[PDB]
């Protein structure tokens, strides 16, 4: 993959950074995993993602991450390696679902650039 075709939203130090959830809450959407942290309220979020692109559309995901204007991580979705791979459907739903469940609690969530150019796309 090179990187014409490869999109880091993140940083290193973003990309692994440890965050915790004080009321955790987990889903799985396809071979994706979900985490929000449930006690998060009223906050403005983003999005941001890493990942690769091929024919002008999200391809792999490698990380994607919810965070406040603070600079914090509240929330994330994460491929679970299995033998399908994972769609960018998949990771379209999970999305969704990580917007609905941010929302639920009162918070504003917006979407990169990138992920609005490649996946979260109309």
């Amino acid at each position: 993959t090179p990187a014409s075709r490869y999109i880091t939203d993140m940083t290193i130090e973003e990309l692994s950074r440890d965050w915790f959830m004080l009321m955790p809450k987990q889903k799985v959407e396809g071979p994706l995993c979900i985490r929000i942290d449930q006690a998060i309220m009223d906050k403005n979020i983003m999005l941001k993602a890493n990942f690769s692109v091929i024919f002008d559309r999200l391809e792999t995901l490698i990380l994607l991450r919810a965070f406040t204007e603070e600079g914090a991580i509240v929330g994330e979705i994460s491929p679970l390696p299995s033998f399908p791979g994972h769609t960018i459907e998949d990771v379209k739903n999970a999305i969704g679902v990580l917007i609905g469940g941010l929302e639920w609690n009162d918070n504003t969530v917006r979407v990169s650039k990138t992920l609005q150019r490649f996946a979260w796309g109309s």
